[PDB]
């Protein structure tokens, strides 16, 4: 079926992955170098073998397109995929006055009471970011995230560059260009950042009036991460095509280090027991073509009938 | 044999490559997304099916390691791989006083007399760059080439960053790092440059004490370019390992747009008639480990017995 590459990726990592000590504490079965390609004319590569919350994919991607970098948009759409990154700044704040919260996550995955204290706290933080404008502006703004990297690369002469906005024009005027690249990797930031970009760089390609996209991902979590990345980029490939009045080609997902944390082995084996079903169908608002001004309403998924969700401990 | 992936790449591009109109005039058979991997413990991937001048590979790579950007080093080693890039600046110079030389290359590949005028000129230019220090400093310095991108990325606060020098340390202190990346793609330069980097970004990877490297190449000339790129990077993989006292793993060559200009079809078909031979063996100076201070003498190739060279018109 349409999603088999993903399953083959997991199968292969189990078979010939080497035990590599991940920086955390959790070991990993990893491989270096791998490429998968999904034909977008056959179906949206949203996995049928395990329920993946498409809402979190749309909301987050749109956030990126707007060149946004403030959690607020996310919380406004019930999206917490990025909370912890902003929250950390709060607890590290010279202004923070409350419980310990140090090395949380790690200890939040152990002490049950702490987990409750930590959750009560985070809730108050999310509330603030939603109502207090000064606060949101202060801690709710991540800064160097995908949004500004794609839409506001910072120039030497204090300028800012709209990598994407420019590439899309490039596609329209030079469809056969081999320079339709967007990088999220910047040397002067890379060392100081808490988390250098995982989706490091991508390339668009046009031919026969079909649009393909290649994503070089330096590091990946085969079980908890990849299923989401496939959708974000399959969808972005759709959005750019929609605006460019072009058809969709394929999504080529190239990997650097692909890994499967040891605490997910049982879960991935179980998923493999399952048999893929026909893929869902994406549908974008025909009356709308400016993909930046897009909103949730303008992107719909049809016939997504997955197997139940598989739960697993996030390794950290 | 060791080099089969390269042949399979050419075979495949011939079979299912689409006629894509290359920006030049020469058409191309291209494909998007492709990955090849060479196991470096079996042999140096220097092609046996066609004579490839290793000298031009060594000299040029070393040039890069020194963080050099001035043609002079190259001409000093009888290397002209970069002349035209510097030469163009000469003819576009407000100081240039001599023959037309406009849209050369194109017209140098047509008019035989012009080709001779053009060659006489270039010779005088190469001579100047070798003896006139002011001149060399002025036109012999390319500026934004691989050397400075790897060794002198320009920071906002006027600084410069030694991407490579840092990554190599990173390998030594954090061998299991998934952030051993070096980018040659910079957004603020990319539009103004005459030729944005083809070898866009690479990643090192260490495991079981073996060192691998992945090269994302956005655009490639299957016939005239790829055989050289395989060597440059296979060798760099060797040099870093040598300094890091690590073994060699594999070279993974990921492609964006792989193409074969139409004026090379007959030549590639001929090469395919040939049958690969045992690969040569690289050997690096054991008494020397600082790969930046390296020189020609410290890198040797053993048993390279190729088929004769295949000549073909450079498309431009
Ligand atoms: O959806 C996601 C979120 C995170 N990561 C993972 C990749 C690594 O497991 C970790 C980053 O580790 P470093 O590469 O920074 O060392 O985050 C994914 O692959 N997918
Ligand atoms: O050794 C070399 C030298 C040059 N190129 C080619 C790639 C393209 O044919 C051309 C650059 O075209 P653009 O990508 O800039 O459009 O130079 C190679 O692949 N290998």
């Amino acid at each position: 079926m349409l999603e088999q590459p993903y399953l083959d990726l997991a199968k292969k990592v189990l078979d010939e992955g080497h035990f590599k000590p991940d920086r955390t504490h959790t070991g990993t079965y990893s491989i270096f170098g791998h490429q998968m390609r999904f034909d977008l004319s056959k179906g949206f590569p949203l996995l049928t073998t395990k329920k993946v919350p498409f809402g979190l994919i749309k909301s987050e991607l749109l956030w990126f397109l707007h060149g946004d970098t403030n959690i607020r948009f996310l919380l406004q759409h019930r999206n917490h995929i990025w909370d912890e990154w902003a929250f950390e700044k709060w607890v590290k704040s010279d202004e923070y006055h409350g419980p310990d919260m140090t090395d949380f996550g790690h200890r939040s995955q152990k002490d049950p009471e702490f987990a409750a204290v930590y959750h009560e706290e985070m809730a108050k933080f999310d509330d603030r970011v939603l109502h207090d404008d000064a606060f949101a502006a202060k801690y709710g703004d991540l800064g160097l995230v995908y949004g500004s990297q794609w839409r506001a690369w910072h120039t030497s002469k204090g300028d800012t560059i709209d990598q994407l906005g420019d590439v899309i024009e490039q596609i329209k005027t030079h469809p056969y260009s081999r320079r339709l690249i967007v990088s999220a990797w910047n040397p002067e930031d890379v060392p100081t950042m808490a988390l250098p970009p995982c989706h490091t760089l991508y390339q668009f390609y046009v031919n026969d009036g079909k649009l393909s996209l290649q994503l070089y991902q330096r590091s990946a979590d085969i079980f908890l991460g990849v299923p989401f990345i496939i959708a974000s980029y399959a969808l972005l490939t759709h959005l750019v095509a929609h605006e460019c009045g072009l058809e969709v080609g394929e999504f080529i997902h190239t990997f650097g280090d692909a890994h499967l944390y040891v605490n997910h082995l049982d879960q991935i084996k179980e998923q493999l027991s399952r048999t893929p079903r026909p893929a869902p169908t994406l549908q974008l608002n025909p009356d709308k073509h400016d993909i930046f001004d897009f909103d949730m309403k303008d992107i719909k998924l049809l016939n997504y009938d997955p197997y139940p969700a598989i739960k697993a401990p996030v390794a950290v």
